[PDB]
């Protein structure tokens, strides 16, 4: 016999996974021909290439134990290999015989380089590798080429390409495996029969105390469950303008799909398609690039741009990234990386950040302006370091992408427009709810002053049973003085950038 393999990286779901189908189809269309091993590896390599925090890897033990139930629902199994790819398909190759390997394509320069050295090896053992682009809605190579050979650098560009692209089908779960044994047990599993088996929350996280509320469970099953409770509301879907939804409200203002899509365990594509319908039915609706197709028409935007610039996430030797003289400042880096910048807003969001892997948008925008072009100078770099780290949706194109944005770096030229610390959580948030949630030394500070502990007098202060310094940090920067300064630097970055 001879042995068919799905290996899943992204894309860890059932639904819409042509890889995965065409895997199951073949085995189903010649019975007692194959064996079937849908597979993840667990890569040692890419803890050296990426932080991941411990609400990350929760997020990743969760999506793969839901991947387990899914498949066994379909008469299979996931095998969870330990090991390092170039020495882990060698093996498998030649020790499951396997004649077929299919997975969904990915444009990050770590998956890149890593699946032409697995689809070198395949070729020479004289395996037949097909391979998927059905991560983003676009093939990143189709719009670049439509665009005569150069990635679109604005969203509206990127729209008029899109519009002229075939749309693709969106597939349904696999047909049930018919009459499959179990692969016979392989030399790794005679002499453990647990060694393919889902990892334990314990195996994977390594430091359980980093581990903030359970919110957002991992998995196919749950991405479907939270989809289908956002498209309930049809209005709110029709007419969703991303610059109206608030950063600060208690509950999530958008739809928290993000780390699903990020792990592939919700089809971007079948959430087209869900929208799409949608709109189909509702008149009254909202355009890109505020509606919600929209927001998936940036991550098709980014992935694009991303997918031309290997050196998407640094400042050096990116094509798209303005250079720029950001400063080290490792006191003002640790504080903001801990929400102790003695800005309310900004620790309440970097609080939530820590604790539960994801804050909103316009959260993002807030933090990341401060750490770099509006207040503390530091490169966006270091900002993309910590998201990267606490974010459940961190994603490397979508990170950078933004990261670039909100520091002004590329796609984004108007630095002059700077949020402030103070006002800008105000506009939704006028009593500090949000704060007061995340920052809960301030929970007895009046709205008056509670996004501005400094302007309570010290006798208050102690009468709120905060003292600023003591209980809660000074401000690390005045944002009325560095604000100003950031801006006459962006100014002249700007300036010897034009000059090259
Ligand atoms: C500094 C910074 C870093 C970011 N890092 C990431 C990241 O690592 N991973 C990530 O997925 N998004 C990132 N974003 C984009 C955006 O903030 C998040 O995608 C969004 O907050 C996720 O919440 P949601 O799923 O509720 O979004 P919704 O508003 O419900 O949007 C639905 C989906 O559309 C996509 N989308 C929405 N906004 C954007 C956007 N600005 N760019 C690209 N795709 C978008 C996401 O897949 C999101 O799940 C970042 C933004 C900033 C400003």
């Amino acid at each position: 016999r001879s042995t068919l393999v799905h290996w899943f990286r992204k894309g860890l779901r059932l639904h819409d996974n042509p890889a995965l189908s065409h895997i199951f189809t073949a085995a189903n269309a010649a019975p007692g021909r194959y064996f079937v091993r849908p597979i993840f590896i667990l890569d040692p390599g890419i803890l050296d290439w990426m932080q991941v925090g411990a609400n990350r890897w929760r997020f990743l033990q969760q999506t793969l134990e839901d991947l387990d139930n899914q498949l066994r629902k379909l008469n299979s199994r996931l095998f969870v290999v330990r090991g390092k790819p170039a020495e882990v398909f060698p093996r498998i190759f030649k020790s499951w015989r396997v004649e077929m390997l299919t997975f969904e394509t990915d444009i990050e320069p770590y998956s890149v380089t890593r699946d032409a050295a697995v689809q070198k090896l395949a070729k020479a053992e004289g395996v037949r590798v097909e391979t998927h682009c059905s991560h983003t809605i676009y093939n990143p190579e189709l719009v670049i080429a439509k665009n005569l050979g150069k990635a679109p650098i604005t969203y509206q560009k990127f729209l008029g390409i899109v519009e002229q692209l075939k749309v693709p089908k969106v597939l349904g779960v696999p047909e049930k495996l018919k009459n499959m044994p179990t692969p016979p047990k392989d030399e790794v599993e005679q002499k453990d029969s647990a060694a393919y088996d889902c990892p334990t929350m314990k195996q994977l996280v390594k430091r359980p105390e980093e581990l903030g509320p359970n919110k957002f469970p991992g998995g196919e099953t749950e991405a479907l469950r939270r989809m289908e409770e956002s498209l309930k509301d049809e209005i709110w879907v029709a007419r969703f303008e991303k610059p109206n939804t608030a950063p600060n409200s208690l509950e999530p203002s958008t739809t928290v799909l993000s780390p699903y899509l990020k792990f592939g365990c919700l089809s971007a594509r079948l959430f087209n398609q869900k929208l799409k319908e949608i709109i189909k039915r509702q008149p009254k609706h909202s355009q890109p690039p505020v509606s919600l197709i929209g927001q998936l028409m940036w991550r098709e935007f980014y992935y694009t741009v991303a997918a031309a610039e290997p050196n998407f996430d640094r400042m050096l030797g990116n094509v798209y990234c303005m250079q720029i003289p950001w400063q080290e400042h490792p006191d003002h880096l640790e504080a903001w990386t801990h929400g102790r910048t003695g800005y309310p807003f900004i620790d309440a969001i970097m609080r939530q950040l820590r604790q539960e892997g994801w804050i909103h948008h316009l959260a993002r925008h807030a933090v990341a302006c401060f750490l770099t072009r509006g207040d503390l100078w530091i490169s966006w770099e270091e900002g993309q370091r910590v998201f990267e780290q606490l974010l459940l949706d961190q994603d490397w194109a979508l990170n950078a992408g933004n990261w670039m944005w909100l520091s002004a770096s590329a796609f984004f030229h108007q630095y002059f427009r700077v949020y402030s610390p103070v006002a800008f959580g105000k506009k939704t948030d006028p009593q500090g709810h949000y704060i007061r949630k995340y920052v809960p030394e301030l929970s007895k500070y009046p709205a008056g002053c509670i996004y501005e502990p400094w302007k309570a007098s010290l006798v208050d202060q102690r009468a709120y049973g905060c003292v600023l310094g003591t209980d809660y940090p000074h401000r690390i920067v005045k944002h009325e003085v560095v604000h100003k300064e950031n801006i006459k630097r962006m100014g002249a970055a700007y300036k010897v950038n034009r000059e090259v």
